[PDB]
């Protein structure tokens, strides 16, 4: 099980699941701090989801030169272009773009209402650069699976979620052919995977597990064990 | 227990230096023998810019591009196009060991020459860019942060990133007693098996730190590197103080 897996593979694991139909929850290093790396823009993207409906995501942006910023896949090729909110929250939920995702916090009125939202909704740990396996799980549970979405802006990102090949070798492999996972993988850019969170659905259940599952090494950038959190996710997911 | 039989028992080389600052009390195992070491030298190069910045001043920023990341840089990846201040790079290369943050820090002391040189003043003429003994090291971080120049802000800035590092729980803080505080900075090779630890080890009722320096290598480079050694190490050398 979990301490072993630290011993197995010689790393630390963060691990915070709650089945929201019953209430229960499966902890490990719980309160203890990862970076987390692009599973926040799953949060700055619903936040934008919460103030604009989905019939208003065809406003247009404007993307100029100074506006773009380092491991942008999509939006380099629009200096000088308009986009819409829609495609600037797929560019960054599918590609991780570094420039969709500086745009849509632009759009919520800077990093200090997407931290006052985050007050608001009772989360005093996450910060840009960290958070506690707890923590997230609560605020993805509280934004995105039992929050104030639209049922469209909500099927719109969880599409987004239920679609993404990222980490289809993490929390996906990890659980049985018969749930359904929507995750936001890590994709970190300096160093291989580290992180993975997700709403899994049981079949024969409409309420998601949230499953939030962070992992550190140390100093190696090229060794991903994809295998660590897919192993990790496989004796969670036996709680449920 | 003999560190002799610790490389016996878990087949490895051991270096340590160990230095109670209140005596002047040493233990030396392997001490002269050099090791390649990584990032326990973030606390060197984070101790010679605490040394030329008063802590007021720990918040002026630094822009960070594209052309500044480096591989495994948890913390700075999320900085290109941006700022940062000194304070922040210097906790992101201490508590997560990110290298931009390090190399960052490194061209803010003026580059690596300025940090040679600056060994050399301290009186070390070992240590290099590539290798360094465990006496060279331990010599080095008591002149540099237990006993150095640094302002009373700026030491216990530096000591409570290295006091409250998760990343070291396996290593000597998880040897030495229970009311013994440790203050350390891990290290681990990407190429092959090697794990190090130096620490500032306070027993219960001294505020003079023992400086603890623990290099190891397995000898079979191809084997997964064993926590479990640095752990018994630190406790055996605690015994002698
Ligand atoms: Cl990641």
């Amino acid at each position: 099980e979990l301490n072993d897996l630290e011993k197995k593979y010689n790393a630390h694991i963060g691990v915070y699941a709650l089945d929201t139909k019953s209430g229960k929850e499966v902890k490990f290093n719980s309160d203890k701090r990862f970076a987390y790396a692009s599973t926040s823009k799953a949060i700055n993207s619903a936040i934008l989801l919460e103030q604009v409906p989905y019939n208003k995501l065809n406003k247009k942006v404007h993307i100029n030169k100074d506006d773009i910023v380092a491991y942008s896949p999509i939006l380099e090729k629009y200096v000088g272009k308009d986009i819409t909110l829609k495609a600037l929250i797929e560019a960054s939920m599918t590609y991780s773009d570094n420039t969709a995702n500086n745009k849509i916090i632009k759009e919520i009125g800077g990093i200090k209402k997407v931290k006052q939202r985050l007050k608001e909704l009772g989360d005093k740990v996450t910060n840009p650069d960290t958070s506690t396996p707890a923590a997230f799980g609560k605020t993805l549970n509280k934004l995105i699976a039992n929050g104030k979405l639209s049922k469209e802006n909500k099927k719109f990102l969880l599409d987004l979620m239920l679609n993404n090949k990222s980490g289809d070798t993490l929390i996906k492999d990890g659980v049985p052919k018969d749930y359904k996972v929507a995750d936001k993988s890590g994709q970190a850019i300096t160093y291989a995977s580290r992180n993975d969170v997700a709403f899994v659905y049981p079949k024969g259940q409409s309420e998601p597990i949230v499953l939030v599952i962070f992992t550190n090494k140390d100093n190696k950038s090229d060794k991903p064990n994809d295998k660590l959190i897919s192993e990790t996710a496989k004796s969670v997911m036996k709680e449920f």
